[PDB]
């Protein structure tokens, strides 16, 4: 007979999360008295960020500094680039800590983050925010939206979503009880982080580590203060040493040396599509050499479009395209460099852009709130920017419409750029610049189902995209059509602004893997699961009844 | 309108397992259809769409109790013929993945209810008589476990297609999941018709199109799937059955640009120069293919002095022997303790003189029949002559092989007095149970010994009713096994209930049978739908 007390029972547990709110920072606000103390608190003081290995904070001879974009003079971090064997100890002191962290109960790794998440809200807010901000150049608003709602976001769902995963449990059937266990990945997840999202680098370490992996992460060199202080805020949540490495590397060296690693078992990267493939190679040459087959997670690239069509609210177009292509100077995996205008409609929308362009602050984002967008990261960046501003003057098929102009004497500063091209396949409509330029095709309106086609051909990458219509009919075909253009597809909004939980971000083709961060099943990436059948009556004969 | 939309739940139950006693209709069913292949022997073409085309390089798939009996005649795709099946199945890709899912399921469901009911009789005969299974092995297999692959991935997609992100006014958010843009790489092994049917069956179900090419020594039965699935209601182009040879199959979908997936069951290195392959060819492709690897299995039945000494024998002699053994989740090694030796040698050998091995189809008193092929046979012969020569290896039962017939090897079991010896740490993949014998003062150790031998990590077995370390020995042999069994025998993972996989070297364990298995074959898209004007670029704060 059946017990009634034991093995007959399965208990589930849910957790009901919702969106940090985000702040109006409006004239009077707590919160902007709070962030503009916190900036000023940042001024003259370059933080002293080590290369932390469990709880032992190393300092190496290849000593970095990472400078604010809006004035490269002051340099706002000190850090230091870990060598083979720092990142060697870094591995095995991870490996030794893994198999405890692993063991952990779901509910208690989530805790770790919820406290993070909540503290990341209320006191510890206006620091992160500060940080990013003189740090990556952010205005306040792409910080609230970054540092705080996202990370906070990313930290909340994440755990939502690891212990409604524990509840997914197969089937049972007499003689035998069926239970599924979430293991961590056996090994080390190297996470590889981009400046232009501090939320990105705290769910590239953050969510392998939920499931009970251990991560050497390496943040971007030019978002380091903002990265360390996410990482201080895991540590006193009371994340155990040994289970994320604040491991600060030369690119290809940290790429080099995890890949030559037997313990390698994950890749979560956030970058460029050639050192994502590059990595992608590296495995693959030493897949010899590994226990298990390491999963390699990249989220890349995006040559993004905001499609018009002539029925759209042209008010709408104008103010989600100036969002979407330059805020934070378009430095986003989402944002807009590809405007498609019918005839029609374009000497209207020409005119309110060119008009609302000129309206565009462009500044220091701590002194000035009313900044739209500041500089761009780095002298890389800006001489890429530079040589993409003169190819719009260089190329016949392109005339620059407003901006153009740029000025590294102070900071990283591009003029928010409005490029129109008479060629569809200008390489300028094709080619990621990750800075403030928007590219403009002007297509006549007897020919929008062939702008459709070429707006799904003419890049290689599948990110985002938006289409603009108040005509239902025109929508319905443009989703589509441009069903693979756009892993995160846009009705009559702007392509940038994916909220955790409401747009899990991704797309496949070239811009990578597209494993959803944000939605639920991203967390399953850095899981491999166990199954335990235990049979409680004996086997029986191992001769069959058809003998 | 807005703001509601049709979903669909799917409540499935598991395909029960018959018994086939004598008088009952199945076992009178099957031998009319075993009947059906004796003197007959099927023309097996490429299918391409709904054309059915041959090549010069002809061949012939055998019966492995009788290899003079041709039963399959097959071709093998060449170079231009997967070329021409890869385009035309992305000419169908588009209109299938836009199927909506109770669309694609109703056929895998249709076809599923085939394979249980008319159909059976047909896939049980032509796996036992193809791949040299019993009549309960072809049961578990051909029948169950592919109905349930085509039934329970049927239910998880619909259920999938109800997990949707919160909408905040005013925004309505959806996700679509879409296939993955290109075509998938299906390559299917002998051991198991079902897992064939699977790795095209699901990806295709996902709203992919697959080129499959099934395993040479599997072909009349995994033919006879692609079959039930095509007058199931199938489209043409979503499912190419394209038999060819291994290396140029690879070399042929690794070099095409349009690569999005490889689902791949079989040896381990083959897998990885699938892997090495792609990586080499990563910067022609138009996305990332995601490789889906089933290898490996280096299995053990570790017994505590503890246990059902009656359950240890009972259970390791069918995870061990079961189909010659030749199975991914097949027990080669025996940790039996010093005091209970003794007990387990006299009954493991007892039972063994009673394992009948013989033609399948004529004897349903048959255990388990020959394995697959001839280069599968060289390969156990090579093993039962290295049990022979090892100074460490005693033959305590089997050893002799005679590939007179059939490939036939009787079940081997060896005493291995060193348990670090090849034989307890390379795949056989046929009848070799190798047994290590551990003092019960040093059991902790030896369940520390059986975690770090091999470097698969597949299936696994613990047998003790003490409860304190059967606690004790999940927790030690986490990443050992994939499929964990408490007093159960390692092989026989039901869909639905153990999910089949592991990690290690054993492969990529997404799990075929569980949830989560098909969202490596589809790349969602979400939608947001905004009703109202933007409103300005500028914000509150700024003025
Ligand atoms: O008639 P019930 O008291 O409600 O118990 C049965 C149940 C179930 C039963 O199976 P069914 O859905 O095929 O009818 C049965 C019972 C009763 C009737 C059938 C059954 C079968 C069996 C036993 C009791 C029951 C005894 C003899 C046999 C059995 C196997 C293992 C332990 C105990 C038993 C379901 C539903 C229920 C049940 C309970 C469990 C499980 C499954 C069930 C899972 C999880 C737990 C369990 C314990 C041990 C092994 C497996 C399981």
């Amino acid at each position: 007979h059946m017990t009634g007390a034991g093995l007959r029972w399965k208990h589930t547990s849910s957790l009901k999360v919702a969106n940090e709110p985000v702040l109006a920072f409006t004239q009077g606000s707590p919160e902007r008295d709070a962030l503009q103390k916190a900036l000023k608190d940042l001024k003259g003081r370059m933080e002293a960020i080590p290369c932390v290995v469990g709880d032992e904070e190393v300092w190496t001879s290849d000593v970095q500094y990472q400078v604010s974009p809006f004035n490269h003079g002051h340099k706002v971090a000190k850090f230091c680039y870990a060598d083979k064997s720092l990142l060697n100890k870094a591995i095995e002191a991870a490996l030794a800590a893994r198999k405890e962290w692993d063991l952990k109960p779901i509910a208690d790794r989530a805790q770790i983050f919820l406290k993070a998440a909540d503290m990341l809200s209320g006191p510890r807010r206006a620091e992160i925010l500060a940080k990013t901000m003189v740090g990556q150049g952010k205005t306040v608003i792409q910080a609230e939206i970054d540092a705080a709602a996202e990370l906070i976001d990313f930290f909340r769902f994440n755990a939502k979503y690891a212990v409604e995963l524990e509840g997914q449990q197969p089937i049972s059937v007499p003689p035998s009880t069926n239970s599924t266990v979430y293991r961590g990945l056996e090994g080390f997840v190297a996470a590889i982080s981009p400046f232009n999202f501090t939320a990105i680098g705290g769910n590239l370490a953050g969510a392998p580590a939920l499931m009970g992996n251990v991560v050497l992460w390496k943040p971007s060199d030019t978002a380091m203060l903002a990265s360390y202080a996410v990482y201080r805020i895991l540590r006193e949540a009371g994340l155990p040493p040994n289970i994320i490495q604040f491991v600060p590397a030369d690119g290809p060296l940290f790429g080099d040396t995890v890949t030559s690693s037997e313990h390698l078992c994950g890749i979560n990267f956030t970058g460029s599509v050639p050192t994502f493939k590059h990595l992608w190679k590296q495995v693959a040459q030493n897949l010899d050499r590994f226990h298990t087959f390491p999963r390699l997670a990249g989220e890349c690239g995006g040559k993004n479009f905001h499609f018009v069509h002539r029925s759209a609210d042209v008010e709408s177009v104008v103010s989600g395209t100036l969002r979407s292509a330059f805020e934070y100077g378009g430095q986003k995996c989402s944002a807009c460099s590809r405007l498609y205008v019918p005839h029609s409609l374009w000497p209207q929308i020409k005119g309110r852009l060119l008009e609302e362009h000129s309206r565009i602050k462009v500044g220091d984002p701590a002194e000035d709130f009313g900044t739209f967008f500041s500089a761009v990261i780095d002298a890389k960046s800006f001489a890429r920017i530079k040589k993409w501003l003169e190819h719009a003057r260089s190329s016949p098929s392109l005339t620059i419409l407003a901006g153009g102009k740029c000025d590294d004497s102070v900071g990283y500063f591009v003029e928010p750029c409005i490029v129109e091209s008479k060629d569809p396949q200008e390489p300028i409509m094709k080619e990621e610049i990750f800075g403030p330029v928007l590219s403009v095709y002007v297509y006549p309106d007897d020919k929008y189902k062939e702008t459709l086609q070429l707006v799904d051909s003419t890049t290689s990458y599948g990110l985002t995209g938006a289409v603009f219509s108040q005509d239902k009919d025109v929508v319905q075909e443009a989703t589509k059509v441009l069903r693979n253009a756009a892993g995160n597809f846009y009705i009559n909004d702007k392509s940038t602004g994916s909220i955790v939980g409401q747009q899990p971000f991704g797309g496949a083709r070239a811009s990578g893997t597209n494993d959803k961060p944000g939605g639920p099943h991203y967390i399953l990436r850095w899981t491999s699961p166990q199954v335990i059948k235990e049979t409680h009556k004996p086997l029986g004969d191992w001769s069959y009844a058809y003998m």
